[PDB]
């Protein structure tokens, strides 16, 4: 009595290549799933994963180990102008942390929580094949990271 789409994607980043595999390739994903409910606007819910660290050579195999991962969650409204294109909305937030101490003991802890905000189109060149573009932007004082999604979705 209704329709759904599901759409996939892999987390996307700005790297460099001289020619040679300096930079490491990211390693991210995001999942989208629209669902449809009676109203003249639907809402999607999207799920987004990504691995931040110092993937770039300074020189060559040379690079800062470190380890954390962002976790965001977003939700938002599907708008659409009339059977050619879909406009994404995307609002949430974001956390990570990737520190370890103890399970057990009494000490202060301070957490922040990013925004995490974006927007996505969908174009729909053939009814079998959706085109799902988006991107998503964490605001962070201490660290900005921009993060771009490319994906395609399946309805029908």
């Amino acid at each position: 009595e209704g329709e759904s789409s599901i759409s996939i994607g892999y987390a996307q980043s700005r790297v460099k290549e001289d020619g040679y595999k300096l930079d490491k390739n990211p390693r991210g994903f995001n999942l989208k799933y629209r669902y449809e409910f009676n109203n003249d606007w639907g809402v999607i819910g999207s799920f987004a994963q990504t691995r931040r660290g110092f993937e770039e050579s300074v020189d060559g195999f040379k690079l800062i180990d470190g380890d954390f991962k962002y976790y965001s969650v977003t939700a938002g409204p599907v708008f659409r102008i009339n059977e050619y294109v879909s406009l994404y909305g995307l609002l949430g937030a974001g956390h990570g942390k990737a520190k370890f101490s103890s399970i057990f003991g009494q000490s202060e802890s301070r957490s922040k929580t990013s925004l995490a905000y974006g927007a996505g189109l969908q174009f729909n060149p053939h009814p079998n094949f959706v085109i799902d573009a988006s991107y998503e932007y964490s605001k962070l004082d201490d660290v900005k990271v921009g993060t771009w999604m490319l994906g395609a979705g399946y309805r029908f």
